[PDB]
């Protein structure tokens, strides 16, 4: 298929940009990352930092995941992110998203060898 680390990268990494510049950022990215393919994914966060900086979070502050697992880590510093959330009017296959650019800590679930991010838990 796709490995768990490769899938995290495709759904959440966007280092080519420093921040979302238009309210159209989410509609374009959700589409080009093939996240509106079978349905409209309701919520998705893009991180605008290098892959190495995001991978480094697996060695930062260990916190519990929203599901109760303890393989979640919170970044010591804030990072540039973009939250994409489907609007109330969105309907497959005409997906519409609201873009919210912000700077905040990210929380990720890590695993394997090497121990890398495999799930985006929350931003705070």
């Amino acid at each position: 298929k796709e490995t768990a680390a490769a899938k995290f990268e495709r759904q959440h990494m966007d280092s080519s940009t420093s921040a979302a510049s238009s309210s159209n950022y989410c509609n374009q990215m959700m589409k080009s990352r093939n996240l509106t393919k079978d349905r409209c994914k309701p919520v998705n966060t893009f991180v605008h930092e290098s892959l190495a900086d995001v991978q480094a979070v697996c060695s930062q502050k260990n916190v519990a995941c929203k599901n109760g697992q303890t393989n979640c880590y919170q970044s010591y510093s804030t990072m540039s992110i973009t939250d994409c959330r489907e609007t109330g009017s969105s309907k497959y296959p005409n997906c519409a998203y609201k873009t919210t650019q912000a700077n905040k800590h990210i929380i990720v679930a890590c695993e394997g060898n090497p121990y890398v991010p495999v799930h985006f838990d929350a931003s705070v």
